[PDB]
DNA sequence: CCCAATACCAGTC
DNA sequence: GGACTGGTATTGGG
């Protein structure tokens, strides 16, 4: 299988920056702000000047401003950045039939169909590179390499603007010489927990006993591993289906008192409601993050598609359940639907 | 046997 | 989490 992977840089900062060109050569940190007190939220991303210096992703912005005191600091406008996306996502595709969509800024693309050998497919990856950067002056990254894991990898390796094959004999390679923390679906809480086994190579997952390795990061991640040492990972690119779809607000201050925490939420139900597109959901889940961050949700499922007007009532009575589940305070409100017909 | 439905938990931008 | 969306570990039945 020939699988490229496409990677969009610094993708919010990077559309923020084509749309006003007097940031470029600046470091710009693209901000979700909580509307709390000032500077109170998160940075979603920043530019590669901004990085240097080590304000990431997941930050306070707060933090970000003890780092960069004159960086550019701008809000996220997802729907915006969408659009972008949306139109490169169609260029890919008139590259292959085969394309999984993996986020707001990835895509797997098949070209084994496309392509005779890896030298052809690093010709096809500059063609997209060059397609994309002329129709909307966006720089991306390409990986390509024999499976999906492998594709991500090569991209993470040659970021940014970039392009890198990672051929049969450095996969080999990788399997032995490649921290396990830098493996996809692998973060912090999964790259601590087998930080403390020695496990610190995709290859240990292979020494260490499997029902231990299972009772330490669950039979998914290992199996996952496990698989990618073997260098036996083999899953297809198929058309990415979302499963869910939500929206959860930031109240002005916390409370516990039903009658404040709507509308928002209200907005959330009218909001998330606009992005199901005339899709309709069997369930929903009502989300509510406490004072000391925490997450408390209660669910319904029904065995039909759920109104507009009904999800209101319903998220109400999902409201109130958590409440009176939950003595502490709501900072933030919000709801979530799924199963869709 | 699933699996469905229910939550709290993890990676990503 | 921001704010999303999947993953994931219980459970309750057929
Ligand atoms: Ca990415
Ligand atoms: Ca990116």
């Amino acid at each position: 299988m020939i699988v490229l992977f496409v990677d969009f840089d610094y993708f919010y900062a990077q559309v923020e920056e084509v749309l006003n060109p007097s940031l470029k050569g600046k470091p710009v940190v693209v901000c979700v702000f909580s509307g709390r007190f000032e500077d109170s939220g998160a940075v979603a991303t920043a530019n590669y000047e901004a990085r240097k210096f080590g304000v990431k992703a997941g930050i306070p912005i707060v933090e970000a401003k003890k780092i960069l005191p004159n960086a550019v600091y701008l809000p996220m406008r997802k729907e915006v950045y969408q659009q972008v996306s949306s139109r490169i996502m169609n260029l890919l595709r008139e590259y292959s039939e085969k394309i999984e969509i993996a986020s707001i800024d990835e895509a797997y693309l098949d070209i084994s169909d496309k392509v005779r050998d890896y030298r052809e497919a690093y010709n096809l990856g500059l063609e997209i590179k060059n397609k994309i950067l002329e129709k909307e002056k966006i720089t991306v990254t390409v990986g390509i390499s024999k499976n999906k894991v492998f594709a991500k990898i090569a991209a993470d390796m040659a970021k940014p603007n970039g392009i890198k094959v990672i051929d049969d004999e450095e996969v080999k390679r990788l399997i032995r010489e490649l921290d396990i923390a830098d493996v996809p679906g692998i973060g912090n809480i999964t790259a601590e927990k087998l930080k403390k086994l020695g496990i610190n190579k995709l290859v240990d997952t292979l020494s260490i006993e499997f029902d231990k390795l299972k009772g330490m990061i669950g039979e998914a991640k290992a199996k996952y591993l496990i698989s990618l040492a073997r260098d036996e990972y083999n899953e297809p690119i198929r058309t990415r289906v979302r499963k869910s779809i939500g929206r959860i607000v930031t109240m002005k201050r916390n409370s516990r008192n039903l009658e404040e925490i709507k509308p928002y939420l209200f907005r959330a139900i009218e909001e998330s409601y606009y992005k199901l597109d005339k899709r309709i959901p069997k369930a929903i889940h009502v989300v509510a993050v406490t004072e000391d961050l925490d997450i408390v949700s209660r669910g319904r499922t029904f065995p039909h598609g759920i109104s507009k007007e009904t999800a209101y009532s319903e998220s109400v009575k999902l409201l109130q359940k958590i409440l009176e589940e939950d003595e502490r305070k709501i900072r933030r409100i919000g709801v979530r639907f799924s199963k869709f017909i």
